[PDB]
């Protein structure tokens, strides 16, 4: 893999996460300023003219959720059956939603709502999905790319309001046991590919391209 | 299947299309007003509390893109290999983008409305079509991915008509795509679904906006 995107989280972060959890080493190449983008464009790399771009298996993939489902299947993180995979995809969607609210929030002049939506909407669902089947994992007793989604979502909400999650026991226990999976652990250790929350001129590298 | 959603296009339209093209008969049940939604919610049907809802194979599937990929793979419209599938999925996402610009444009106020439509046109005429034109040119072929009807073809068509309704010319400058329209509109299942007494649903008007602001 060779990921192309900014030196920030955005739309790639969930991909880095999925790679990392797969135990797959990747290289990046940051879009710093304006000219870089216009070059990739006109060298025929960016399909519909927009990043992410992820060079992998000789192909230059380019639309976000497209790439996730290639990865998540290549490296066996989508279930066995369509019924398992649809549960994954469903979960993966909600989280995906939640995060993207956060990811886009810095560009405004919402956070208190994302909190209402996490505390009241998303977490309670995941909490009883874990409760109702007890199990260590979300779908079918195996590490699925949905678990990798939920965790990333948890810490992403946690970064805005750390308490947040106490009320959800099974989830606290989830966070622990999944953070302690070799690949996830290594990806969370201080000197990592993992990227920060959006700050200042992340927002303005991105407005300048 | 039993689709739940409004009596309008929105997020379900692309699902009805995919069902239709599969040669699969479906039943609907329209969300008319406020109370109906709050009932489905608290009877434990809506996972993260939001429609679409599509009852199928004994399961109550509920998040858009999650249902499309169940359908599109059950009824063999995703490729044979991951490399085909990802070409589908990549194409599926662009169209998906284009349409959802249109689908959400009615809920704005007027300057935004025009400024968005005229842009959707720029984006269709200058970004998405020219890409799909040469994908057809370069490989000549009748179909988008691997000489078979894939759910991407079903996506491109729906997108074409959807852009066409705003500005019918639009597409002259894309020969191969015109021909694309003709041949795919003439596939038995697509043909039937386009005949005037159909499940297919109209563009957003006023009312649709209103029912949807009132649930």
């Amino acid at each position: 893999p060779k990921l192309y995107y900014f030196n920030g989280r955005g739309r790639m972060e969930s991909i880095r996460w999925l790679l990392a959890a797969a135990g797959v080493e990747f290289e990046e190449e940051f879009l710093e300023t304006r000219e870089q983008y216009e070059k990739m464009q006109k060298d025929g790399h960016l399909l519909f003219g927009q990043v992410p771009l992820v060079e992998i298996d000789g192909m230059m993939l380019t639309q976000t959720r497209a790439i996730l489902s290639y990865l998540a299947a290549k490296y066996n993180l989508y279930g066995k059956d369509l019924k398992e995979r649809v549960r994954i995809d469903m979960y993966a969607d909600g989280t995906q939603d939640l995060m993207m609210m956060i990811a886009v929030a810095p560009f405004k002049t919402s956070y208190d709502l994302i909190l209402s939506r996490a505390k009241t909407r998303y977490f309670p669902v995941f909490e009883k999905i874990l409760k109702d089947h007890g199990e260590a994992f979300l779908v079918g007793n195996q590490l699925s790319w949905a678990d990798i989604q939920l965790l990333e979502a948890i810490l992403m909400v946690e970064e805005l309001s750390a308490p947040v999650l106490s009320d959800f026991p099974l989830l606290q226990a989830f966070k622990t046991r999944i953070s302690n999976i070799p690949t996830i652990k290594k990806f969370l250790q201080p000197g990592s590919q993992r990227k920060p929350p959006p700050d200042g001129p992340y927002v303005e590298v991105v407005r300048i391209v």
